[PDB]
């Protein structure tokens, strides 16, 4: 039969996105609008950075700013922790190494405020280079594509996941993103814990040429494999 949370993405589901963010003090605001599909795994984002110039490369923040919108295949709809854990929602917590840089450490709210999947992130940005990769806006504006191996965190009734970006460098090289990362849910209610699987992201990044604030559109497709 078809889940409590799973049915509340049977549709298109409008997003809003919220970052509040500080790197090395250099402090910023992101938000994003957009819609998620999870039937096809896709999401259509539009972000801007309300507080004027990103002191940081859009990429950097692709995976900061809603897994959710999986698409989960029939046969694996039991490993789905993102959706069962809906409307309440899950707490996304992140650290992320940059290879011979900072850190940055991520707190985000997934939840439903309404009709509306809304993802509610605080950033905090250390040790990073001032004329480092990051700081110094040396990364490509690319598509990124990965597949992310989701755990269970039965512990903290939640999951877990670690995972690898190869963030390209205008010069050619690469600028490691070492990825952890921990859920788990916000509500009392039950929750799915999964047997190991994958998440399969495309992601493809693009600009408005109309926007004169800066800003990125993303089309990203997410799918779950492996079971």
């Amino acid at each position: 039969m078809v889940s409590k949370g799973e049915e509340l993405f049977t549709g298109v589901v409008p997003i809003l996105v919220e970052l509040d963010g500080d790197v090395n003090g250099h402090k910023f605001s992101v938000s994003g609008e957009g819609e998620g599909d999870a039937t096809y795994g896709k999401l259509t984002l539009k972000f801007i950075c309300t507080t004027g110039k990103l002191p940081v490369p859009w990429p950097t923040l692709v995976t900061t700013l809603v897994q959710c919108f999986a698409r989960y295949p029939d046969h694996m709809k039991q490993h789905d922790f993102f959706k069962s854990a809906m409307p309440e929602g899950y707490v996304q917590e992140r650290t992320i190494f940059f290879k011979d840089d900072g850190n940055y450490k991520t707190r985000a709210e997934v939840k439903f405020e309404g009709d509306t999947l809304v993802n509610r992130i605080e950033l905090k940005g250390i040790d990073f280079k001032e004329d480092g990769n990051i700081l110094g806006h040396k990364l490509e504006y690319n598509a990124i594509s990965d597949n992310v191996y989701i755990t269970a965190d039965k512990q903290k009734n939640g999951i877990k996941a670690n995972f690898k970006i190869r963030h390209n460098i205008e010069d050619g090289s690469v600028q490691l993103a070492d990825h952890y990362q921990q859920n788990t849910p916000i509500g009392d209610g039950p929750v799915l814990l999964p047997d190991n699987h994958y998440l399969s992201t495309q992601a493809a990044l693009s600009k408005d040429p109309n926007e004169k604030r800066d800003h990125m559109v993303l089309l990203e497709f997410v799918t779950a494999a492996g079971i």
